[PDB]
This record gives structure tokens, C-alpha cells and sequence, in this order.
């Protein structure tokens, strides 16, 4: 996250850490047993790590599961990460508390303008190279498709929105992939991609959830 503040320990309850070793993307924890996260994050193998807050120091308050079956979306393309969205179920259910608790799942799409918090442990500099050890937040809204459309000309789908500041300065980057935007309580958004990291012109692309709610439920109905 550029241009964020430190979120605060357990703030973000439903903020998870995808570990192969190291942290290489972010999840949002949506049931006991389902995290969410982007198509393009997924690797065999995955512990999912949750009530995390300082990812390079174990604090005690921290459940590390292994991931049981991930399930990326039927038409997912690698190409134009269109449908970049993806189910992980967990070995074993969470013990759902205070410092971890699920996010619902929106009933509409949110619209341009609304306000959302999106948060990770990606890459904090515009240049440079810096991963924070605490969890970072950052407040921006959902930009209109127009907007998002003559930023990525040719790149946006029906499946995906931009949020953030067409002036640059705060985006989500590198390292925040598959995790969290959420907006009034739901969850909106799954950190996709952009060009660069908070760059003018160039806001944070995001999967639209609330385009896979049915497949999200049907999924988790089914496994
Ligand atoms: C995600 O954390 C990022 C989020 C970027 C948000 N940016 C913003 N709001 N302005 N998503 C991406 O990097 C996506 C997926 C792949 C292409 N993306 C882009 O945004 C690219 N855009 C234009 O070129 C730029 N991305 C990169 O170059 C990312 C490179 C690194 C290193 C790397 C890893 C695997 C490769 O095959 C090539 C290069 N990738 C990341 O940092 C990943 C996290 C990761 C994944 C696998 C192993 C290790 C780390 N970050 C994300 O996907």
C-alpha cells in the first residue's frame, strides 16, 4: 500500500496472509472455512495465515492453516486477468473471534463515489522496494467507469472498477494482490492490478465481487 497509515492490530479482522514460504498475496476471510482471493495468486501448497498483524514477528494471536483445495473461476483468463478470483477452503475452520471474523458479501454493487478501505503488507514505495511489517490501510473511493476506462483503455471489463486517486500519490501495489476492498461493511473488491503503483492517471484495478456472488455461494454449497 503507497501513501497509507498503519491500520492498527486486528483492525481488519478478516484481512488474511497467503504464505509459501514468505507472503506473496492477501485474502479476505468470507466463512469458517473460504477465504477469497485473486486467480492470479494461486500456487500449490498454501498456508493461510489469519489474525496477523506484524507478518515478520509471531505475536501468539495469529492461526496459520493449510488450504485444502483452492477453486479459480471457470473463466479465468491470464491474459487480461479478467475474472481474477479465486476460493480457498481451509483444512480446518477458524475459531472465528474478535481479532478474526469474516467480511459478508455484498447484496448490490457499490457505486462510483462510495468510499471503501483497502489494506496489505504489499510494497510501500512508488520506487524503491520496502515491505512493511504491520498491516497498511488506505481510504479511497470507487472511480467511474469513464474514469477507468480512458485511464486503461482497452483493459477494463465488466468484471472489474478502479478505485483510488486519479492524481497518484496513494494505490494499492505490488504484494497487496488478492487482498481486500471493502466498502460500508462488504466486501467489494479483490486487489487485482495497474500500471505501477500510484501513478497519475493510473488507479488500482479490483475484481467486482459482487458479479461472482452466486458463484461464490454455489461453490461454497457444493465442496
Ligand atoms: C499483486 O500484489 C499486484 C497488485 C498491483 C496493484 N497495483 C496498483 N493498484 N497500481 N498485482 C500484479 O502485480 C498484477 C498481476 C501480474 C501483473 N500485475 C500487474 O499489476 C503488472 N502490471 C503491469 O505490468 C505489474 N506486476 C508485476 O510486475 C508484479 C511483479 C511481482 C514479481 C513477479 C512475480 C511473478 C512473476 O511471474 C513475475 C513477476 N509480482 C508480485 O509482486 C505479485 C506477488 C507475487 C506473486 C508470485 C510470487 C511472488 C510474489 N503481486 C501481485 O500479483
Amino acid at each position: 500500500i503507497v501513501g497509507g497509515y498503519t491500520c492498527g492490530a486486528n483492525t481488519v479482522p478478516y484481512q488474511v496472509s497467503l504464505n509459501s514460504g514468505y507472503h506473496f498475496c492477501g485474502g479476505s476471510l468470507i466463512n469458517s472455512q473460504w477465504v477469497v482471493s485473486a486467480a492470479h495468486c494461486y500456487k500449490s501448497g498454501i498456508q493461510v495465515r489469519l489474525g496477523e498483524d506484524n507478518i515478520n514477528v509471531v505475536e501468539g494471536n495469529e492461526q496459520f492453516i493449510s488450504a485444502s483445495k483452492s477453486i479459480v473461476h471457470p473463466s479465468y483468463n491470464s491474459n487480461t486477468l479478467n475474472n481474477d478470483i479465486m476460493l480457498i477452503k481451509l483444512k480446518s475452520a477458524a475459531s472465528l473471534n474478535s481479532r478474526v471474523a469474516s467480511i459478508s458479501l455484498p447484496t448490490s454493487c457499490a457505486s462510483a463515489g462510495t468510499q471503501c478501505l483497502i489494506s496489505g503488507w504489499g510494497n510501500t514505495k512508488s520506487s524503491g522496494t520496502s515491505y512493511p511489517d504491520v498491516l497498511k490501510c488506505l481510504k479511497a473511493p470507487i472511480l467511474s467507469d469513464s474514469s477507468c476506462k480512458s485511464a486503461y483503455p482497452g483493459q477494463i471489463t465488466s468484471n472489474m472498477f478502479c478505485a483510488g486517486y486519479l492524481e497518484g500519490g496513494k494505490d494499492s501495489c505490488q504484494g497487496d494482490s488478492g487482498g481486500p476492498v471493502v466498502c460500508s461493511g462488504k466486501l467489494q473488491g479483490i486487489v487485482s492490478w495497474g500500471s505501477g503503483c500510484a501513478q497519475k492517471n493510473k488507479p488500482g484495478v479490483y475484481t467486482k465481487v459482487c458479479n461472482y456472488v452466486s458463484w461464490i455461494k454455489q461453490t461454497i454449497a457444493s465442496n
